[PDB]
């Protein structure tokens, strides 16, 4: 369906990517790949608390939605490095300046739950 | 200052709320002004109430909408977005607004 989305819509894949990109680790992966290129191992120094399999599993949600570069060096040590597609640096600029504003006024929020 | 990155970052539960499927909908409806939580609810396709009262009670607790009760029979609930739920609300939108628009390259991907 090369349809624009509509997120009001039950069952329109925009929720999905939403979803994506908005999660507790896609946020992490977007925001950190902005920099350049990371390794598996990179994003899940970074991100304290994300176990291995959810970090795989967010990188993959993210690399089929067609926002990252997949690279495997099957030499010794093995890795596998991750960056940006130009669609997931589009992407990555709207999930950034939505976390920059939420680092910035969390005071006058923390100050509003009471 | 919030850091995302780190584990403990109440950061992380106010984007949780203004991001959840919800939370992203209340915020890009109430743009076009006051609603009653009956024309939020018939908008948002697939809503339960409990999950359309969780979204706005945590949206008011942070800050982000004004709840005005109209105790008068039958009872209602209309809400509308703070000063500071104007400024969440057009990061939101316009995260809302690039993925909707983007949909077909994405779906593009998702073949290959
Ligand atoms: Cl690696
Ligand atoms: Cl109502």
């Amino acid at each position: 369906q090369l349809r624009e989305g509509n997120l009001f819509a039950e069952q329109c894949p925009s929720r999905e990517v939403l979803k994506h990109v908005t999660s507790r680790w896609g946020v992490l992966i977007l925001v950190a790949l902005r920099d350049g290129t990371h390794r598996f191992s990179d994003l899940r120094r970074k991100m304290g608390g994300v176990s291995e399999k959810m970090l795989a599993q967010s990188l993959q949600a993210l690399e089929q939605d067609g926002f990252l570069n997949r690279v495997s060096y099957p030499v010794v040590p093995p890795h596998v490095e991750y960056s940006l597609t130009p669609l997931g640096e589009q992407v990555s600029d709207k999930v950034a300046a939505l976390a920059d504003w939420i680092e910035l006024n969390l005071p006058q929020v923390l100050a509003q739950r009471e």
